């Protein structure tokens, strides 16, 4: 076990090994590299997504509190594929924050603690380079965040809800801040399956809105269903286009902010493919309204919803904190 990392002092520890090691009658080695394994658009590789996240730490507290495994070193390994092995320190600096209280900064000096190569940065979906790097530290502190805020709890999560949901067979959807947030891929006229690919329709997602409390629909993308199919349903609707792969106006970020800030209910989001468009501005709202950074909200996000948040969208948003943090304190001034 040299230049394993120590999470648990002469428990828990996490290693990079070329090869397979075997358990001994002192050491219990467990890898997750083929069994949570990354769902890629284009070039991206991760973060790891919440259900996944879950499933680690699941599968970590069960060895922890085993009997067989009472008297064992316990050494979550993953490869020298660096791409697997971001995901992995990802991970267990996860489970550091969640369970063992640990902060982000603890659990990535941790991570540093053995004698190893530099964690690779996450990258965006598009299809040319991304200097938007987004660390694994980066990753801990989404998370730190989310915790913080009550964005997640492991003890009520639901595992096979957010399995199911995500499958564009089911509507492809995620919440990313619960009771408030959910984002989509946008519908199209008539459900159906073209070309082997489902398509759902308006109405498809109307049990599971209403049963939710989603009071509004917000689309940021071309036309192709009309806005009545919802507001006929009892949903509010709005439009606030803007193109593709582009950044918004001050004016679609004000009126974003207007929109969900003047409902007490749910907003489900939707783009095109709900990633980019959606992420961008779900992101202008939890910075406001929380104080999040641009690399936690990044990070949180991607998480909640691979993909999210495309090439100027990430520059964007870190162009933006400021003065979206200066805007949340005025808003939350302007109470009591």
């Amino acid at each position: 076990l040299i230049g394993a990392c120590e999470f648990m002092k002469d428990r828990l520890y996490f290693a990079t090994l070329r090869n397979r090691p075997k358990s001994t009658i002192n050491i219990h080695y467990f890898s997750i590299d083929e069994e949570l394994v990354y769902e890629n658009f284009y070039a991206d590789f991760g973060p790891l997504n919440l259900a996944m996240v879950y499933r680690y730490c699941c599968k970590l507290n069960k060895k922890l509190k085993s009997y067989s495994l009472s008297r064992k070193k316990i050494v979550h390994y993953t490869s020298f594929d660096q791409r697997k092995r971001a995901n992995a320190a990802f991970l267990i600096g996860a489970y550091a924050v969640i369970y063992l209280k640990k902060t982000p900064e603890e659990a990535y000096r941790a991570l540093l603690s053995g004698s190893n190569p530099p964690y690779l940065p996450f990258r965006d979906a598009s299809f040319g380079n991304c200097t938007y790097n987004l660390t694994v530290l980066d990753c801990l502190q989404g998370i730190r965040k989310g915790l913080q805020h009550g964005f997640f709890d492991f003890e009520t999560f639901d595992a096979e809800e957010y399995e199911h949901y995500e499958r564009v067979e089911n509507g492809d959807f995620n919440w990313i801040v619960p009771g408030k947030f959910l984002a989509f891929s946008g519908p199209h006229p008539k459900s159906k399956i073209e070309n082997g690919y489902p398509l759902h329709a308006p109405e498809a997602y109307f049990p599971y809105f209403k049963k939710n409390n989603v009071t509004t629909i917000v689309r940021l993308n071309k036309k192709i269903y009309e806005a009545k199919r919802f507001t006929d349903a009892g949903f509010e609707h709005y439009d606030l286009f803007f193109i593709d792969g582009s950044t918004p106006s001050d004016n679609i970020v004000r009126r974003f902010l207007n929109i969900c800030e003047n409902t007490e209910g749910a907003i489900a989001v939707h783009s095109k493919a709900g990633l980019g468009r959606t992420g961008t501005l779900i992101a202008c709202y939890v910075m406001k309204h929380y104080r999040f950074t641009h690399a936690e909200i990044i990070a949180w996000i991607r998480i909640c919803r691979p993909g999210s948040i495309i090439g100027p969208q990430q520059h964007f948003l870190k162009e933006k904190q400021a003065s979206l943090w200066v805007q949340g304190d005025i808003f939350r001034s302007k109470l009591k």
